[PDB]
């Protein structure tokens, strides 16, 4: 039968805005030579275990380690047309 479980508006919340955060250092690296590496993300996360990158035309990017699932995900939109998530655990 149905099943009810515990939603977050907290630690699922506070991931979206360091996502936003880096959404923002993505932009001033589009702009500053128009490419992330992960070197350069590693210095941006203060907050988080692991970002990611989707940013168009170039590879994908992940900072830290490889989450496993059980795993929180914040995520945002920058500023040349980009896209950023962040993980931590759960």
């Amino acid at each position: 039968g149905s099943e009810t479980r515990t939603i977050s508006s907290t630690a699922q919340e506070r991931v979206d805005l360091e996502a936003v955060r880096l959404a923002s250092i993505v932009d001033s690296r589009l702009i500053g030579t128009g490419s992330v590496d992960e070197d350069f993300l590693r210095e941006q996360i203060r907050d988080a275990r692991y970002a990611v990158i989707r940013i168009p035309g170039q590879p994908v990017v992940e900072v830290g380690t490889k989450p496993t699932g059980d795993v929180l995900q914040g995520r945002a939109t920058g500023e040349e047309g980009e896209t950023v998530l962040v993980e931590e655990p759960r």
